[PDB]
């Protein structure tokens, strides 16, 4: 699961408190086990930042598009 | 499920309570195991800043637009 | 489910509950999944603030955006 | 499992808590489940800035890196 | 376990602070638990600064190893 205290976004920031599903992830079922533990005291992002509290399931890179591509 | 405790918006902020089901998703696999359960306290917005509280399935962007050049 | 407890809007601030059915993921079908339980505290939105308490459904855009500035 | 205390992203930063999924990954293995435990204290960054706290499931590589092994 | 105090990543840069899992994932081992200590207490880096704080293991030679067979 995911906890988080205190998460402070200013300045045309976006923050997002779930996980991501694109359209790629297709493949899963219904599987009851355990869930890694994630969780963030104080978060302060200044200036268009982008806050993601959860997990990401993607294919193409990661959330964000800047580095490391397809080897 | 979500867990908010108390969020501020202001400066022509934006917060939606709830997941975000695009037309990509639309016949999809909206079930994978999602098991997790997303806390928050206090989430501060500023500055015309959007509040997302849950998960999304979009694929064609993460929520918002991100493009950039790696190496 | 999408619930809430107490929800402050001033200064030409609004608020909606319940969902949001946006023409581009077709007619209001209504009842398509909600396997989450949304709810929220305490919200205040002061400035021009929008509290939209329930998921949406669109694919045009996320709830509010319309940039096309590449960076 | 991960925890972090004090976050700072400025300038276009963003930050993810959680773990990357990726579609290169199947119903075989993914359940890495709970094993190390990571737990920052202070993590500052200014001008695009990642945030990475969690593990990272796929071949994607590497989540994000600058280049390969060079001579 | 993997702990640090003290990170700053500034001038396009990203700390990871987690383990790496290839897409071929372990050869097997049913007791996956963490048999390492790296305490990290301050670590200060301005441009193209990359933090790894975890587990190295994918298949490039590069910021993570594997074995491979030469011929
Ligand atoms: O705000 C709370 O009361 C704590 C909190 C809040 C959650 C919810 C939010 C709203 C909910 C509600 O409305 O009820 S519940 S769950 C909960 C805890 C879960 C995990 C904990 C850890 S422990 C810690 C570490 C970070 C660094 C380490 C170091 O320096 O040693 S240890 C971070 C977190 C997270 C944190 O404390 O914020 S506290």
């Amino acid at each position: 699961r995911n906890s988080a205290k205190d998460i402070r976004t200013e300045e045309r920031a976006r923050v997002q408190l779930g996980n991501v599903v694109t359209a790629a992830a297709l493949h899963g079922g219904i599987r009851i086990s355990d869930q890694t533990t994630n969780s963030v005291k104080t978060v302060v992002g200044k200036g268009e930042s982008r806050v993601l509290i959860g997990n990401e399931y993607g294919g193409k890179g990661f959330w964000d598009n800047h580095h490391h591509h397809h080897h």
